[PDB]
């Protein structure tokens, strides 16, 4: 029984988990992201973004084009189910979303949209 998860993004461009599980009982789910690194947001910034596996590449590509000022995320991206802000060393940010937005049978992935990061900083979020 739980409806939250704590996640860390470090100076080595890694999340401390590649798989998140969400209990179907949860009406809402919360992700608590933190950055235990010493590097600045402009060189090793991280955010936690959720979308379907099929929408990831698009969110990432458009995110990079949107730039640092937009936390590397296209404004009001309909493909984004949930998103934290872009954080740097010592920062934290939480995001809560409705579990109803997730439909079983569908593949969901979480990732960081800072340029190049999704290559390593990505994982699955499933609902069972
Ligand atoms: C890697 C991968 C890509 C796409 N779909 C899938 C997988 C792996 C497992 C899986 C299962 C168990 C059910 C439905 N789709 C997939
Ligand atoms: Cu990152």
């Amino acid at each position: 029984a739980q409806c939250s998860v704590d996640i860390q993004g470090n100076d080595q461009m890694q999340f401390n988990t590649n798989a998140i599980t969400v209990d179907k009982s949860c009406k809402q789910f919360t992700v608590n992201l933190s950055h235990p690194g010493n590097l600045p947001k402009n060189v090793m910034g991280h955010n936690w973004v959720l979308s379907t596996a099929a929408d990831m590449q698009g969110v990432v590509t458009d995110g990079m084009a949107s730039g640092l000022d937009k936390d590397y995320l296209k404004p009001d991206d309909s493909r984004v189910i949930a998103q934290t802000k872009l954080i740097g060393s010592g920062e934290k940010d939480s995001v809560t979303f409705d579990v109803s937005k997730l439909k079983e049978g569908e593949h969901y992935m979480f990732f960081c949209t800072f340029p190049g990061h999704s290559a390593l900083m990505k994982g699955t979020l499933t609902l069972k």
